[PDB]
């Protein structure tokens, strides 16, 4: 099976423990079948593909430092990913749709630019992690041209593929969290156009989208215990959906995240950790390593879990408690409620090595092509949690 490892290059320049330099990157490569370099973006002035950190990717040669890793790993495939929800442009918030709705000249510009990036820097292919509009978050019609958009995307994928054929370059698509395949993906038309598809079957709920309640963010199956949870929000529904639409199972990769979604709790959230957790208050304070409110890396989460040793810590240092439904269907929970001394409450939905392993087993059972891991920079590459580096990656590979 495949093990498609995403690499967010912004991780190269992170300060402290979050920094992922190339020697640490390379260690993942005895487990990854594919490396995907993230993320190129769209220029708001003409929507061509371009590096969102030219100084690093191009002027300090990081694109080709990473693709030249194939010299050391002759079976490794390296792709370049566009979008990935990392193309954040408040100045041009309609780029991805405008590219779909674009005139030939505009689309050709993108196709040519994206092609140039792949070829010039030694990549084996392109990942279209298209930033479509997502499911509207339920609080407490987003796109009325979805069907037009679906058609335009199919056509754009065909033309992109066409540009890559002569070189034999791969094309993958990534269906990003809460991107709805009914609205945008003409799945029977894609089998003949793309080498594989990555379903990002995680972040179904996040503190950014769902600041006022918390629930499992990447369960395999639907948890009946989560009241009123939308039934398409689980990995199995997404996978079966793609299979339903006639996509070959072995061209599908199951997305698994290495980071957790972390909500700030309130007194009114109560003391129990099984979701749905009410009266939450947006993202939890950022971690010191990952510096992203509402996100924590696996090492940051592992580092907070309660043990007999850290038992003595109190107040806002008291350790997090594990909640782990024994059916292995839903994924991990670690939390600390607002209570007395504890003023800073937090609820984290995440996969650890065991639960990621579970996802890998499911993928194997469903005869999928493999797993796509988002991303190496939040796996514990330094070995902080147990001493073993890349504990989530290795656990997944064990079971594919
Ligand atoms: C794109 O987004 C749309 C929503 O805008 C989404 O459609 C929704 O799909 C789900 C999943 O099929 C539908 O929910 C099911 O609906 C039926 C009928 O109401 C229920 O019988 C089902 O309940 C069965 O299963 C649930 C969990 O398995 C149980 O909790 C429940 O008790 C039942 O056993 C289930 O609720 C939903 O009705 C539509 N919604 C709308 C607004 O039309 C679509 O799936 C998304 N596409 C993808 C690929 O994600």
């Amino acid at each position: 099976s495949n093990l498609v490892c995403y690499y967010d290059s912004s991780s190269y320049t992170r300060e402290g423990l979050g920094k992922l330099l190339n020697p640490d990157l390379e260690i993942a490569l005895q487990f990854c079948s594919h490396l995907v370099y993230g993320y190129a973006g769209l220029r708001g002035e003409n929507l061509q593909a371009y590096s969102m950190n030219e100084n690093l990717d191009i002027y300090k040669h990081q694109f080709s430092e990473v693709t030249s890793l194939k010299r050391k790993y002759p079976h490794l495939k390296v792709l370049l990913s566009v979008g990935g929800d990392h193309d954040i442009d408040p100045d041009h918030p309609n780029k991805y749709i405008d590219l779909l709705e674009g005139e030939k000249v505009r689309q050709i510009g993108f196709i040519r630019s994206a092609y140039e990036l792949v070829k010039t820097y030694g990549f084996d292919g392109l990942d279209l992690a298209y930033q479509f509009p997502k499911n509207k978050p339920r609080k407490v019609i987003v796109d009325p041209h979805a069907a037009l958009h679906k058609e335009q995307f199919t056509a754009l994928v065909r033309d992109v593929k066409d540009s890559l054929r002569a070189d034999g370059f791969l094309l993958s698509l990534t269906v990003l969290p809460n991107v709805n395949s009914t609205w945008y993906f003409d799945i029977p038309a894609l089998n003949g156009l793309v080498d594989f598809v990555n379903l990002a079957t995680f972040d179904f709920l996040t503190p950014a989208r769902n600041p006022e309640e918390a629930d499992y963010s990447a369960p395999i199956y639907h948890p009946d215990g989560s009241k009123d949870r939308l039934a398409h929000l689980n990995a199995d529904f997404q996978v079966e959906y793609w299979l339903s639409q006639g996509f070959p199972s072995n061209k599908i990769n199951l997305g698994v995240a290495t980071y957790g979604n972390a909500w700030k709790l309130t007194k009114d959230s109560g003391l129990e950790g099984v979701p749905v957790v009410p009266e939450t208050s947006g993202p939890a304070p950022e971690g010191f390593q990952s510096q992203k409110p509402g996100l924590l890396s696996y090492a940051e989460i592992c580092g907070k879990l309660s043990n007999p040793q850290n038992q003595f810590l109190k107040g806002n240092e008291s350790p997090l408690r594990r909640v782990s439904d024994p059916t292995k269907r839903f994924g991990g929970i670690a939390y600390r409620p607002v209570d007395g001394q504890i003023t800073e409450g937090i609820w984290v939905s995440y996969d650890d090595p065991d639960s990621a392993s579970n996802k890998a087993a499911y993928a194997r059972v469903k005869n999928l092509g493999g797993v796509a891991l988002f991303d190496l920079s939040y796996d514990d590459f330094r070995g902080q949690c147990s001493g073993d580096k890349y504990p989530i990656l290795r656990a997944i590979k064990y079971r594919l």
